């Protein structure tokens, strides 16, 4: 932050001479001097260059063309405008947040002007930063408190060991000095909720529109277990979603509760939809209570909004139909549904406090924002006990938190405040919609097959495309209108190979081959398998990272139409088995895999398997108790009908659980077992595409083994 | 790491000319050149300067005086010794780990020598570093895999926001690039325990002498709950220590178990001793099972070794008398009991595998070592199930671990391996023993009172001082011999004010006033209150931080003997209440507080209160169930006899729990209630020394309120 | 105030090399470096030279010949003494007012040492000066309050008149900026006897051994008329 802009050359000498004298004075305090050209030149030095804090221009030249466009980007940006004798303001310059510092054209006084710019720049730094981060940066340059934790104390022990000097010189001197615990008086403690930590929690909830919010320092996987243990006593009933996370499954194994799984919607490509509106009724929930042994009235509900693919729900209908006093929303993929008018009424924070209910959200911080890993939040909207919810937060958070992540956790809430942060959320949406139009433009004009974006036929708008009932792009039968939304920054590329009715075709390329082709250039697909390609277009994807993805997609069509070899296209796959992948081309491998999907019938053995649910004998908490006593055994995959599993089956593809720990496969869940045996055959012929199931151990013959319980 | 040493000036020209030519060649690749004088000069450039990797000296001048002292410090340190024509080795140079690189004195070949030094230096970096850290540093300069988590992607989003540029320019560009998740193929995942993470768990367990060790990324407070949820089913019996931690209390409130509290020893100064040998008997444990309703055979035991003050126990006697198959040792203060011969047989890892038992330890990493915060380990010594214990670890660690802390967790185990790490553990002990002798030297020679170290009269040794039965320095009656140890790096300053029998005196200064006086110069007291001052002498405490503590202690005697004012000595205390602390001196405040301790009788109302235990009605897990249902109420402190509390009482001073959540104060625990009412009176007369109890809330009249359960 | 003294030479290289690295780091923040000779050389750099604030010497060489003579001349004078491994204090160093800052001989950390000396020097300035004078110097560097008396406002009107530029350039920029009236909130007023002016009256009386003392701004000739008009009514008798 040391860029000073000097716009507009008057041509006279009594105005350019003070500029030349100031040029030699600002460089003595480390400041970069730039000279833009016209009005459009200064506008490009703010959106692209974020390290600018000084704009020098003539006030009697552009008093209305610069005070309006700059105010729409940054409000507290200092403006070192130079006025004259006959200078005045304008009536249209009253409702604009600006910081204009006037000066004169006096010779010899250039030294006093340089001291005022440095003092004004320090005021801008001490304003846009939160008080928690301000106390961290001040303690590095001035704090000298000895005998504190940790033992390194800014890297003192690293300067005495030969191996410790390499780890300290990589990050930097200012990196280890900010690693302090609760051994500081002028910073308070995180568990005490006092001092700078008290004002930090009120600053995040005010920007994100909330009443009280904490700072989880162990990722979202930990924040879901703290809230789940607040409104679920031993022996109650919870309403967890079927499309849950690995951490959400362990929550059912740590508390003696009786969960009730929902019935989400799904298509044939593998993209899971959402929970229908009929499941939130009173006659639907109460019907499953009597059918499930040992189950009372549900007091907590876990809703995955959005899912792993990115599909927003309708919170305006759940907060009125679902009769749960503690409704939870797993907002681990949408930490931005507030800073844009196309996201109002789509989350729990949008709106107001529900009478007699409370909304919990675990907005991830390190997922789709800009902060260190292992960072999460707990958004509470309602009237809860402060002395009770505080004890549950200390059950998973240590007494010495890492302030390096805490400073970045609150930073994400400050980077989005104001018009400077709205240009990053709306900017990523405009870059995502532009990428969606570049696919349809290069599809009809191309000569052959081309990738397709899972989007409606009409994308001539900047909002969330609703999933209506008279469309064929989504392919969700019996879908509810005004309930399923689409995330514009969640572009899902649909590779050719299937039709629009859900059947198979004759010519197509699976998404597993494209996933490895993008890895050679440094692109890893977020979700691949059947015929989908999920990508993340958050604030970290600029115009360079977005255009680099389109160029790699055009190279795959050129290499496939010319029929190239595997060695001259996929060097990483050739090193796995050079003998088998010798005389093989890109067209021979793409056609042999497509025939195996039609032969084994993948879309049918996957849709019917995920629809039915195995018979849940006991609660997931009771299954973990038998494992600690040693009553577990390893059986074959073909010999397991009528047994209780011990772990959760997570087959890849897709990425959703199959059998929960504590269920039994009877005659109702017959297609469930057929889905596991089909992946063991298709993933054994060609190397590289082996079967990936988190729970199936590979032996020395080919047959996988599962972990069940003793009879 | 770029320091090259050139020792011994022969005086000739055919040997000094290649040195001058090499001086201009090594500077082109960023290397600092130093020229030591005699033999003692080179020895000071290694212990103090850890960034050295090149030693150039004549082989035919000091072939035995340098190859022996350097080998005792660093083994893999390269030695760029220059040999001659008539050069040979020595018989005494066979059992020494060195790396000697021979060269010649050729003109013009100085460029080829610089390439060999840079290549040898790169081999030294790629050897002393663990494979997990090596893969993290290499991924920064080569790995460019985009479209992955976290969202910042090396700090890309920070370059677009004005406030984000100030946070990216603080830690450094190489800091954000090293923040990656499990979205990397060549680094594996932490939950999968494969790849670099698989070899990292074996490298730590080998140095720390263990079979399997993990890396907890949420501090030690979280790792204690992982072991507690493995050998303690719902309805069993655990043996938790009375001197537990805040996280250990929440473990009893999350699992339906029946804990049995021990009876640790204690004196009058507030320093808690340890568990006697009689509590580990079979007739003592089985007697408390019948007296406690709903209690079976104990299957798990939690032993706090060491405590908060630093007192090692006797693991050689516990592992034979205590009949518990799952014995836990809370080693949250001794992460170094395997690098010195004066610590053998004092921890659970020392020795061998116990037949039919298993030892669990939670060594703290960010306490007395050198690593980032929120880092812990789980040491397992026994025969446990791998597929069962792994599920308990994933119930508290997120799926995307922060590799910045994981790389530093294994670094702490790598910085101590070899003789280079033994000089830091034994070096901190030598600096601690030297500090203990400087107190007794400045006590008799001084003219007046002086601080005293809680140590025996004979400290003329370098080992752990045992607590015998014929000594008066410890003041623990009915103590067991060869069971209580002393940590030399845990110096506890005993301020004058009490006698050696446990009564009170006439002249003394409390430790609370000294605690605030040390904060002015930059010294934070770890534990204070009655008449004790606990400090931490880790590896980070060098000779500068050690000598700075003695100077501040001598300044307190000078300011007190001359009778100075509070405003001219304690500026922080004067700003709290300038009106009351106006006409007050340092002698008037030190004498008024000492009379309040004798009047209210603190040592008697604290020793008898901690001895007796309240009547535990229900288990701590059952007390948390009534809090979620809204059956709590706030009552006065004077009206609570016969009620069940909801929170844990943690009064300061000292720092140990008083009443556990789920206990009742009857007629047996009468002194327990008197201890809470005594602190409310002594901490209300003079500002700054208010009553600090983690459980009692301050109202608007003076009387504190507690949180109990409804009848 | 920017003179740093480095006394004695141990002759070794692991102690003189950190001195050479610190020599190039202290000059970047405007600090003069002097190299005294023997013990009598450092004593002449304190009584004669008053702009000195840093004394660097070996702790294991003159631990009693320097900590006694310097204490007899200045109490809050910082002492940047470098200690070693086998270093300790003396029993005759308990009743002496000194400010000893310990360091090491580590290479590469010369930049961090320069930041500790600059902050220690700033703490020395903010301690020996009274709070009234300290608040006046900070108001000049940090103070953009407009529409206040007097009319010059740090010398603003002097930059417009040709004759006024000769009077403003004679004293200095920091001279006219320190001439402020009671138009400042964080400095209080002299007639109100509150804020910094309240603590200044109690500080002067404590130095000159008194209970209360004011500050007359019109010489002694005016102070004699204030006391005379307090204990001499109309028609009384004075001696
Ligand atoms: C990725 C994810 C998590 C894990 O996020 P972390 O911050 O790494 O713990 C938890 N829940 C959901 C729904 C996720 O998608
Ligand atoms: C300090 C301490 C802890 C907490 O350590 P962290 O690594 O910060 O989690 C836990 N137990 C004991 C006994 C402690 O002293
Ligand atoms: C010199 C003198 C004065 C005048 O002093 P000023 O401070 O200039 O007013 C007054 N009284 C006596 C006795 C003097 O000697």
């Amino acid at each position: 932050m040391n860029v000073i802009a000097i716009l507009n050359h008057m041509g006279v000498y009594f105005k350019e001479e003070p500029i030349r004298e100031l040029h030699r004075a600002l460089e003595r305090l480390n400041f970069q001097i730039v000279y833009p050209n016209d009005r459009d030149d200064l506008l490009k030095l703010i959106e692209n260059n974020a390290r600018l804090c000084g704009v020098i221009f003539d006030w009697d030249k552009y008093n209305l063309e610069l005070c309006e466009e700059i105010s729409k980007m940054n409000e507290n940006l200092p403006l070192y405008a130079f006025a004259n004798t006959y200078s005045t303001l304008d009536v249209s310059l009253n409702d604009l947040r600006l910081q204009i510092s006037f000066f004169e054209y006096a010779l010899g006084a250039a030294e006093d002007i340089a001291n005022k710019i440095k003092q004004t720049t320090d005021e801008y730094i001490n304003t846009i930063l939160p008080p928690l981060t301000k106390a961290l940066f001040k303690y590095v340059r001035e704090g000298k408190y000895t005998f504190c934790t940790p033992g390194h104390m800014g890297g003192t022990a690293f300067q005495k060991s030969p191996v410790g000097s390499l780890f300290y010189d990589f990050f930097g001197p200012n990196t280890m000095k900010s690693d302090i615990s609760i051994s500081v008086s002028e910073l308070g403690s995180l568990l005490d909720h006092s001092g700078p930590h008290k004002e930090a929690e009120q600053y995040i909830a005010r920007v994100f529109n909330a009443d009280r919010s904490y700072m989880v320092t162990n990722g979202t996987s930990t924040a879901n277990k703290i809230v789940g243990m607040y409104s679920a006593p031993a022996g109650s009933t919870i309403l967890i979603d079927r499309n849950c996370h690995k951490s959400l499954t362990h929550l059912m194994m740590m508390s003696d509760v009786t969960p009730i799984y929902f019935r989400p919607t799904r298509n044939a490509y593998g993209i899971l939809g959402g929970i229908p509106q009929s499941e939130f009724q009173h006659a639907t929930i109460a019907k499953r209570v009597k059918e499930t042994p040992n189950a009372t009235w549900p007091v907590h509900a876990v809703i995955t909004n959005s899912t792993y693919d990115g599909l927003l729900y309708n919170t305006d209908f759940i907060k009125k139909t679902l009769d749960v006093k503690s409704i939870h929303f797993d907002s681990a993929w949408v930490p931005y549904t507030n800073f844009s008018p196309i996201y109002e009424g789509k989350c729990g924070m949008s709106g107001g406090r529900v009478e007699g209910k409370v909304i919990y959200e675990t907005q991830s911080t390190h997922k789709l924002l800009a902060a260190f890993s292992q960072a999460s939040m707990i958004h509470v909207k309602g009237d809860v006990n402060e002395e009770t919810f505080n004890e549950a937060y200390m059950m998973h958070t240590t007494t010495s938190p890492h302030y390096g992540i805490v400073a970045s956790t609150e930073t994400a809430a400050a980077m989005m405040k104001g018009n400077a942060g709205k240009r990053l959320i709306n900017g990523s949406i405009e870059r995502a919609i532009k990428f969606r139009k570049e696919i349809k433009r290069l599809r009809t004009e191309s000569d052959g097959w081309f990738f397709d974006v899972w989007q409606p036929d009409h994308i001539d708008t900047t909002e969330c495309w609703p999933l209506r009932s008279d469309s064929t792009w989504h392919g969700f039968k019996n879908i509810d209108n005004e309930h399923m939304y689409l995330d514009p920054i969640k572009v899902t590329l649909l590779t050719p190979g299937m039709e629009k009715d859900g059947t198979m075709s004759d010519f197509g390329i699976p998404a597993s081959i494209v996933a490895k082709y993008l890895d050679e250039h440094g692109i890893v697909v977020e979700k691949t398998g059947p015929y989908n390609l999920l990508f993340l277009f958050s604030i970290g994807i600029d115009k360079t990272k977005a255009l680099s993805l389109l160029r790699a997609l055009t190279d795959f069509k050129r290499a496939f139409d010319l029929n190239l070899r595997v060695k001259n296209m996929l060097p990483s796959l050739y090193r796995e088995d050079p003998e088998f992948y010798e005389n093989m081309r890109i067209q021979e491998l793409a056609q042999n895999i497509h025939k195996l999907i039609v032969h084994h019938n993948l879309p049918d053995l996957m849709y019917r398997a995920f629809e039915v649910l195995p018979t849940m004998v006991m609660t997931p908490y009771a299954a973990f108790q038998k494992e600690l006593h040693g009553m577990t055994e390893e059986v074959y995959l073909d010999e397991m009908v009528g047994r209780i599993n011990a772990n959760m089956i997570l087959p890849y593809p897709p990425g959703v659980p199959l059998v929960m720990p504590g269920e039994m496969i009877t005659e109702e869940s017959r297609p469930v077992l057929e889905f596991l045996q089909m992946l063991c055959e298709i993933g054994a012929h060609y190397p590289g595409f082996e079967t990936d199931i988190h729970g199936a151990y590979r032996q020395a013959d080919g047959r996988y083994t599962v972990k069940v319980l003793k009879e």
